[PDB]
């Protein structure tokens, strides 16, 4: 068969992209109904975004202040409003492409597909995860601020992330569609830190359970181990700790490789313990935490 | 910024999917004005693969042989004929949602945006690049076969890309959309074997090049070097030969980061003699070849 990173087809949320300007600054929205969503922060100044007061500065602005274009196409702004750091523009129009949606708020070690955007259009699509500390690792230029992330569930979109910034160390933070950010960040140009990211050991798991499906399994050893023990060498290599509720989730693919959560446990101990000593894995020389079970579950 | 494997938003190609049955046998096919376009195998059953006379196989098969699906809607069939390795079957309606296209027979060492799909229903989306040895490294289950690759520029969309097979090696193969094979493949079912695989070169450098650009940079060296003498190097490592075409195609990414092309080369050398040591590049412990300079630039 074989095993890639696989993003979710795009079009539906193709559909949904448009441009909001207020000043000089421009960036992605969504429009939904007869609802934008966009980052707060297209009401700042390159200067607000040292101290900004959010308040404040809205309260200068009136409908008219906002410029959203849908490819050739104005929309009317027919109401604003805050809720926590989206800005919530009501248009005159429905969007007619509106596919099926929610908005979810998803847990650390979720993945999802991102449409990376410019000026209200989309330009590229990559499948990522949410990093255990609350960032992403992703690709996005000035310009890309508000696009977005979701899940594709029959043709319900579930839409769960929404870009706000690059933090000084180059990775990523943003929020759900309610505007509650993810970790402790906020919407500020200020020194802020992510705690130590973690490798998202179900993950790693569930990608050894594709590497043997696929016929790559030398890393396969005699051992077995325990939940307890396996979790103190966890501790030594920043990994997160393993529970029973992720042992459950294996079942499935425990099932179908006839190996054991705890037999598979015991391999990654060891390339913990030795490393990969050159060798590869499904074509890659580290240990992948980017797919959960329900990724390799849907691709194999 | 950042850095990832991006593919091209695949909305344009969702409206062209189709399913494609005779017999058993169903596959994905690709839906263009009043043509739809699939592999010639889906008039084979599993018996037929070992040693099929396509010919005779598609002198039985009349027009209503043919049930082409979309969505929930049926076409119907006015014309068939084989072109090479694919089926043209002509249609009654027109799509509504053609996009701009064009066919184009790409070059080894290109990359292009796979739909993988599944009855005529895209699953999932991902960038990956034609092989030196005319193979690609893919995810595809029983039902992807007439899946399909692209290039999109500006709302041109370039069909490059039809999967056919699987080679006993778990690697894959396919067709232009004009039917011919990339490689010395023929679409049955014998032990057909793909060349050296060698590393694409010049897309290595862009990688690098990418690298220097977002802050990675432990890997430049005090050396420089010649591209006769890089190359005597590049051919103990299974690395395609450097060219003064691939030099000039660098210049743009060489303008951008101060480093000419010889020095980099340099780099890589010093890389491929010593290796990477356990230390990373852009979050990879490998030289990816995967990005051509054009897709390095686009993305910066």
């Amino acid at each position: 068969s074989g095993f890639r990173k696989m993003a979710f087809p795009s079009g539906k949320v193709e559909g949904c992209m448009v441009q909001v300007t207020c000043g000089t600054t421009t960036l992605n929205g969504l429009w939904l109904d007869d609802v934008v969503y966009c980052p707060r922060h297209v009401i700042c100044t390159s200067e607000d975004m040292l101290n900004p007061n959010y308040e404040d500065l809205l309260i200068r602005k009136s409908n008219h202040n906002f410029l959203v274009q849908a490819g050739n196409v104005q929309l009317r702004v027919i109401g604003h409003s805050m809720q926590n750091c989206v800005l919530k523009l009501k248009v005159d129009t429905a969007n007619p492409k509106t596919p099926k949606y929610k908005f979810v708020r998803i847990q650390p070690g979720q993945t999802f597909s991102v449409l990376a955007c410019y000026n209200g259009s989309p330009s590229g699509v990559y499948q990522c995860a949410m990093r255990p500390n609350f960032t992403i690792k992703g690709s996005f230029l000035n310009g890309s601020c508000g696009s977005v992330g979701f899940n594709i569930d029959y043709d319900c979109v579930s839409f769960c992330y929404m870009h706000h910034m690059e933090l000084p160390t180059g990775v990523h933070a943003g929020t759900d569609l309610e505007g509650n950010f993810y970790g402790p960040f906020v919407d500020r140009q200020t020194a802020q830190a992510a705690g130590t990211d973690t490798t998202i050991t179900v993950n790693v798991l569930a990608w050894l359970y594709a590497a043997v499906i696929n016929g790559d399994r030398w890393f396969l050893n005699r051992f077995t181990t325990t939940l307890n023990d396996f979790n103190l060498v966890a501790m030594k290599y920043n990994y997160e700790p393993l529970t029973q509720d992720h042992v459950d989730i294996l079942g499935p693919l425990s099932a179908q490789t006839g190996i054991a959560v705890l037999d598979m446990c015991a391999s990654l101990k060891e390339l913990l313990q030795n490393g990969m000593n050159g060798r590869t894995i499904l074509g890659s020389a580290l240990l992948e935490d980017e797919f959960t079970p329900f990724d390799v579950v849907r691709q194999c």
